[PDB]
């Protein structure tokens, strides 16, 4: 029994096969080397995916975006897990396969032996270091780049894009060209008004003018790199059609993702896959140094730079920390990919960064417990009914996430069922991959997805001719839904079994409109370090509205960059 990869390798060429040197060790936590040797042999994943079966789900050609190695999946020297697991379970035949288990390491633990190497030396310089690879860091390289800062970028997962890749929905922006395209008339207030609202009015408002008065430059921006934001559909809290999307309802998420990263590395961004920065380096009155990297395989290393940016997501990955906070959630199943666990936030704080809001957590109302992801709100804004057990109607599907969740947990089996039509299919590309994902359930009429389900026939069947009657009128009798799309009327009918899920963290550091961390000492920045995303609280309030958090990550990461590349030509 040989069984690891490496070692079933090692009964055909040794050590030089996959390694530089006929003695073994990585050179760099890219793996560089390593993964190249893998494609001389095996073909890449384009020629991988190129002769899988042409039905469904390869682990070759998935939605992932930017450079996803080999040995991000295929482990040499211990059990391999495809990376699919940490979301899916397409239960695949990993060779030399294990299963999918993550430990959480404090940033803080390993302190002695991180001092010897700050001790050490400082091994390398650069401009401006931007901490993790999803939009705000991405928005952020190029936009830093793009202003002449040398750039160093950390990602501590083996792929990049953390959360941002994943979003669907939309990026919500005011008074935009595509709006124009479409006739919508929207303004930037509504934008700001809609925004502080539904955040409960605790949202900082300077942050919130930004926010909403850079949206479309921040549309326009993205256009110019290659993006295709055209689509503008409706999200819970809005008044107005806001949120931008590929042509047809494509996630955004994916797509911008991969813009964005095409544009970091098109300019020269060094990004460093397993490479997780675990300290941000100090000095006199606090001034920020550089940092302190661990590379998974090349071990601690101190960067110097002049700016450091801190774009690393938020923590609601990590149920421990969600559930100090509100006890409610403690068991609750997270719609995040696996690295959103506080880390960045830890460091930011053992630099003596300012926070805020950190106690208000969103739960999404619609995640699917059989495929164990996310169903967008956007389904909902295009103009799906949820449903409970009895077949009836409990809320208005476009309501703020707090309340949406709140309903639905108080209905029998704390779930209940997303249910649209033929039409609000076609409007929404991305319904078209719960469906590759087997979890959709499809009658041919509206009382044949009853049995599908297990209600009432009768009674959805009532609940349905009565919601396009209001649907007519321009008036939910029932709810109070202000915008009421589609007739829910072109067969064949679909059902979701839905359920909430934690989701995303409003608080985080305290910035300014420059991206500036604040200090919990002063009140005033800490000078070099900056920070955009997520991981910064004060845009979203207490409960963000679906469409803000990645237009707070263009608009924010782009200042962060911008910013920190001006601090560092003086
Ligand atoms: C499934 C899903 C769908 C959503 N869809 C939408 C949508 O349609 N519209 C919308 O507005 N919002 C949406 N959101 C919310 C939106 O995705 C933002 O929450 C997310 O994009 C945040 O971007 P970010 O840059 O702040 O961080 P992320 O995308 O989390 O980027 C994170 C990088 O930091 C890396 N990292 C963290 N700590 C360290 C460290 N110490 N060292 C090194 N690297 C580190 C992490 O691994 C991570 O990859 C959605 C969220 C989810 C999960
Ligand atoms: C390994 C490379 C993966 C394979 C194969 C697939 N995934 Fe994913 N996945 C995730 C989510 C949250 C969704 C819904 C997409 C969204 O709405 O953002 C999906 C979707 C799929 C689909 C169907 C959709 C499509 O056809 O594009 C397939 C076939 C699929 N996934 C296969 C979540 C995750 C995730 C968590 C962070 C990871 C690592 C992966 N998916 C990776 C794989
Ligand atoms: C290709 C199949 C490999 C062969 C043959 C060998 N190694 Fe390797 N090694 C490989 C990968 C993809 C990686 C990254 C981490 C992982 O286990 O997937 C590694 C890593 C190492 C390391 C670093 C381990 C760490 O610091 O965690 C060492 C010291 C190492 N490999 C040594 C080594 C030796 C001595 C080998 C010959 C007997 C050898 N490797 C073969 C892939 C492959
Ligand atoms: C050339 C020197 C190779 C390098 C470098 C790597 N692989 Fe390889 N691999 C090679 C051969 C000749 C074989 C045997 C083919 C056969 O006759 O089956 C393999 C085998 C694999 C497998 C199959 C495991 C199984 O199905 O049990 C896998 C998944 C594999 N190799 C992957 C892989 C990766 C990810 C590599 C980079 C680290 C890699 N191999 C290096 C030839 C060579
Ligand atoms: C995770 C998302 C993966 C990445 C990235 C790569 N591979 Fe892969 N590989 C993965 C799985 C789950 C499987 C098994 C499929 C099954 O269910 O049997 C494989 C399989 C292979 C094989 C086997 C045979 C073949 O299809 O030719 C090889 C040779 C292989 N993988 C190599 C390989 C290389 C070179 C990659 C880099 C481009 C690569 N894989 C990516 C999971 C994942």
């Amino acid at each position: 029994a040989p069984e690891v990869l490496a070692d079933f390798h090692g009964e055909m060429g040794g050590c030089d096969s996959c390694h530089v040197s006929d003695k073994g060790g990585v050179t760099n936590d890219n793996l560089t080397h390593e993964n190249g040797q893998c494609v001389s042999c095996h073909g890449d994943l384009k020629e991988l995916a190129a002769a899988a079966p042409k039905d469904k789900v390869s682990p070759h050609k998935s939605h992932l975006i930017g450079e996803i190695a080999c040995t991000s999946c295929h482990k040499g020297h211990e059990k391999s897990v495809a990376y699919c697991d940490a979301c899916h379970s397409f239960g695949f035949d990993m060779p030399f396969g294990g299963k999918w288990e993550r430990k959480f390491v404090p940033v803080d633990a390993d302190k002695a032996a991180q001092d010897k190497a700050i001790a050490a030396g400082v091994k390398e310089t650069t401009d401006v270091v931007i901490i993790g690879s999803g939009g705000a860091g991405l928005a952020a390289a190029v936009s830093a780049r793009d202003a002449g800062a040398k750039v160093i970028l950390l990602e501590k997962e083996p792929i990049p894009g953390g959360n941002t890749k994943l979003a669907a929905g939309g990026m919500n922006a005011a008074e935009t060209k595509p709006q124009a395209k479409l006739g919508i008339e929207d303004k930037k207030q509504i934008m700001i008004d809609d925004t502080m609202k539904g955040g409960r009015n605790i949202n900082d408002p300077e942050l919130v003018k930004v926010l909403a008065n850079n949206s479309s430059d921040s549309i326009d921006w993205l256009t110019s790199m290659g993006a295709d934001m055209t689509d503008v559909g409706r999200m819970g809290g809005a008044s107005v059609n806001r949120s931008h999307r590929p042509t047809g309802g494509a996630g955004v998420g994916a797509h911008v993702a991969q813009v964005l990263w095409d544009n970091a590395v098109k300019r020269g961004t060094d990004i460093r896959l397993n490479s997780r920065v675990v300290r941000i380096l100090e000095d006199a009155s606090g001034k920020v140094t550089g940092v302190l990297v661990k590379g998974e395989y090349t071990g601690y290393y101190v960067i110097k730079a002049d700016a450091v940016v801190i774009a690393a997501g938020g923590f609601a990955k990590n149920n421990e920390r969600v559930s100090k906070y509100d006890p409610k959630l403690k068991g609750f199943k997270a719609t995040n990919h696996p690295g959103a666990t506080g880390d960045g936030l830890d460091v930011a704080l053992q630099a003596g960064a300012a926070t805020r809001d950190l106690e208000y957590i969103q739960a999404h109302p619609t995640y699917s417990p059989a495929g164990g992801v996310m169903i967008t709100e956007a389904v909902r804004g295009n103009g799906a009914i949820v449903v409970n057990r009895e077949g009836n109607r409990f809320m208005n599907e476009i309501t703020t996430r707090d309340k949406a969740s709140a309903a639905i947990l108080q209905q029998k089996g704390e779930s209940a069922y997303l249910v649209f039509d033929d039409s609000i299919r076609k409007s929404l590309k991305a319904i078209e991959g719960y469906v590759h994902l087997n979890i959709v359930k499809e009658g041919k009429t509206i009382e044949e997805l009853a049995k599908q389900i297990d209600v009432p026939a009768a009674e959805l069947a009532k609940t349905v001719t009565a919601y396009n009657g209001f649907v007519k009128s321009g008036k939910d009798a029932q709810f109070e839904r202000p915008d009421l799309p589609r007739e829910l009327v072109v067969a064949p009918f679909y059902a979701l079994e839905i359920a909430p899920a934690v989701h995303h963290t409003m608080g985080g550091l305290v910035i300014d409109t420059k991206a500036e961390v604040k200090s919990e000492k002063t009140g005033k920045p800490i000078t070099g370090l900056y920070a955009a995303g997520e991981v910064t609280g004060g845009v979203h309030g207490a409960n963000r509205l679906g469409g803000n958090a990645i237009s707070d990550i263009v608009t924010y990461g782009r200042i962060a960059g911008a910013s920190a590349a001006k601090f560092a030509k003086d």
